[PDB]
């Protein structure tokens, strides 16, 4: 519902406006740099397992800061929690926030990264190397 948004902004000061639907994911077309068993390369894929929330300034201005909450597996969910707890104290590590929110009869785990930007650096490099 709406309380999901009230959990996402968690404890800081947001002023958060949804960036899509209600409480589900949002498709985007973003440049990835991927290598595994099947696909390999630097190409524009279409990412769809995140929820985006854009931060509102005072004066109800829209500021360049997005809360990106990803919802994915449970087994992966802790591994990332452990490694974050290890690297927590670095200055360059985007502040994470791990929780579990129930939708239907499931407390599905979410991992929210805070105060990130619209475009990553892969997007800059792609846009400047494949220029049309």
């Amino acid at each position: 519902a709406q309380s999901f948004l009230n959990r996402v902004c968690g404890v800081s000061a947001a002023r958060l406006t949804p960036c899509g639907t209600g409480t589900s994911t949002d498709v985007v077309y973003r440049a990835f740099d991927i290598y595994n068993d099947k696909v390999a390369g630097f190409a524009k894929f279409l990412k769809t397992n995140c929820c985006r929330f854009q931060e509102k300034d005072e004066d109800d201005n829209l500021i360049d800061s997005y809360f990106v909450v990803k919802r994915h597996t449970f087994s992966n969910y802790q591994h990332e929690e452990t490694i974050y707890n290890l690297l927590k104290d670095c200055p360059a590590v985007a502040k994470h926030d791990f929780f579990k929110f129930r939708i239907d009869g499931d407390m599905v785990p979410h991992i929210s990264r805070q105060r990130l930007t619209k475009y990553t650096m892969a997007d800059l490099v792609y846009a400047l190397r494949h220029f049309d």
